[PDB]
DNA sequence: CGTTGCGGCAAAGTTATGGGTAAAGTCACACGTAGTCACCATAATGAAATAAGATCACTACTGGGCAGTACCAGACTCGAACTGATG
């Protein structure tokens, strides 16, 4: 398979326009989502994903508490 | 004969209902709930008092007997004297 891949890339070139920088933005571009797609912002704890409470200071806003995000 | 509308048949499509399973929520652990007057009938004495009872003192009324007196004899006892038998 490696020799065939090398020969095929030699015939077909590199096609640098398809190059993608493996940065953090791409990482966020390839993340999944839970089944519900939202979560409830508990006071002081955060949002529950797979029994783990993820926290961000943006949750401190009064109108975002207990709201579906 | 061909076309067109109508109706039976049986999957197929849509709601509903009672099950199972992971996963987002939910909430108490944070020293604490028991606690306190108000209430009027019943026992239960202890005191207050009884209503009758008990006794003193006085006033008046009415039975009623004892120490002493007195007579009229009958009857036994005996001074004093008479009188007869006797050793």
């Amino acid at each position: 398979p490696r020799d065939a891949f090398a020969a095929g890339m030699a015939i077909g070139g590199s096609r640098v326009h398809r190059m993608i920088p493996y940065d953090e933005n791409f990482q966020i571009l390839t993340l999944p989502t839970t089944s519900e797609g939202k979560a409830k912002v508990q006071v002081g704890r955060g949002i529950k994903i797979n029994y783990i409470y993820y926290w961000s200071n943006s949750f401190r806003d009064p109108q975002i508490e207990n709201t579906s995000v």
